[PDB]
């Protein structure tokens, strides 16, 4: 379950906490209409990972993509802070667990 | 099989949906006229990975390369949206599946 | 147990040595005020990974992220030299132990 | 067995095909006059991995280094298109086999 | 044991060959005056990994970090060509062994 720290930081925002998601697909598409990379859960939910060219968000967004690939490869769960103002909902923070 | 999201995205393009491919070889080639990154399926189908010079597309092509190499290492399947305009067909989108 | 080298180096500083920590969650956040990379231990303790825009510190901070991810994926323990000046405490050095 | 695609491509070149190589060592060296990245096979043969500073070859040579490492860590075989011009022979294409 | 090629190259330098080293710790430090990347062996021996900003040594030194980290995670041995002129001794070449 989400760390107290992660839930606290989500509840400072207007986003929604989604806990224990099992990501089973990870998508890279070159279409110019994308807003980043996408992950799909075992129940068919889709979320987007944002992109940023410069420091510092170029670090966090890369580590979001590393978390997604490690969660899909190993069957690890994640918790998400996801904003419903975009569709697919955009990930503002992600926690990989165990 | 392809998420609905990935299927819908491929249908907005001229490229073809190829589902459930088992990639078994990953090629890097710097020779004249054949330079590129390619993947080979267990039955001998060949595709070229997209390439891109600049941000944002070079983030997307880096993640395709990571997806294709992870699929080959782990024996995981991928779904592809691949363009028939050249041969080998060029992967415009890829979905790693667990 | 922390190498004597790592302990000697942390003894030069105002930070504190934390030994044998089991990291169980890895967080990337781009929210507006809590952005950063963090790790959470099995007891719920939280640390922020150092960030640096330029060479050479951006080499070491990238390896701190790689160490934190590998520790969470593998259940490998780490030793930290962590500054109590902020909450979460900032990791200024980390040792991955096999 | 190398894919026919990889054999056909190598056969366009002045390089030679080496199939089914088991790489057991991976070397990085920054000493004068020996600097480079190299691989050594189970029988003791040595190859240099190509290098390139610029796009697009900087992509393919980085993938060559990822393939080499993965082959050595997992005991996977590779097929190589290697130029006999210099010693060690330089890898111009490589195919990782699962 | 070290390849003949690795040994021949190290014998050309002022550095020492160290064979069969079992690395068990990997350190990243950004503290003043002790900053750097380091590895520690099962005996307590400590080495500094070379670093470089510019091409081409930025490639080799990144691969040295990847070799160190892989050796620690998987308990693989390395061979090193390490200079005694500094403490910790600096790694000028490294060979990962399967």
């Amino acid at each position: 379950g989400a760390s107290q720290f992660f839930k606290d930081n989500c509840n400072r925002t207007t986003a929604s906490l989604v806990e224990g998601v099992e990501l089973t697909k990870y998508i890279s598409d070159i279409n110019n209409n994308t807003d980043g990379m996408y992950v799909v859960s075992s129940t068919g939910g889709v979320w987007r990972i944002s992109r940023a060219k410069d420091y510092p968000d170029n670090v966090m967004t890369a580590e979001m993509r590393k978390i997604a690939m490690a969660a899909v490869l190993a069957g690890m769960r994640v918790n998400m802070c996801a904003s419903p103002a975009s569709s697919p909902n955009v990930i503002w923070a992600i926690e990989l667990e165990a």
